């Protein structure tokens, strides 16, 4: 399993504009278009993102391209972040994937605010950090996905995703 397959399991694939768990306008493989309430603002972002007139609809191909960009940007963001980089560097390949998934879902900023868990992750206190990560809006709002990611940090392997 790899980062793309893992995220693709968590996010899904929709070729028509849709709403987030959060109510936000999205398309493809979890690509947020706008946090604005108008479908029209969304459409516009969409066409800006793709370089064509899409009329709210994209191809598989366009979805994966956006996905390639998004993943690349998540990793580069982690690398640039003073709070994130040190943790990322300290982790093994599998756990690195779990951080990357959090970053993709919630942005650099959001994750960098998980101060205490980050600390425990750096320290390799897997069980403690899993307990701390669960005490969040993130877990309460998207418990099945949060639990998959959390198991991944706890175990260091891909079993939470085997099922799926």
């Amino acid at each position: 399993m790899n980062i793309f397959e893992m995220l693709r399991i968590d996010e899904g694939l929709r070729l028509k504009i849709y709403k987030d768990t959060e109510g936000y306008y999205t398309i493809g493989i979890g690509h947020l278009l706008t946090k604005s309430p108008s479908l029209n603002a969304a459409k516009s972002e969409l066409d800006k993102a793709i370089g064509r007139n899409c009329n709210g609809v994209i191809t598989k191909d366009e979805a994966e391209k956006l996905f390639n960009q998004d993943v690349d940007a998540a990793v580069r963001g982690i690398l640039r972040n003073a709070k994130l980089k040190p943790v990322y560097d300290s982790l093994d390949a599998v756990r690195r994937c779990a951080l990357i998934n959090m970053v993709f879902q919630m942005g650099e900023t959001g994750v960098a605010g998980f101060t205490n868990s980050l600390r425990m992750l750096q320290q390799k206190r897997w069980d403690e950090a899993a307990v701390n990560l669960a005490k969040s809006r993130w877990y309460n709002q998207t418990p099945n996905r949060a639990k998959r990611v959390i198991t991944t940090f706890r175990t260091g392997d891909w079993d939470a995703y085997k099922n799926l």
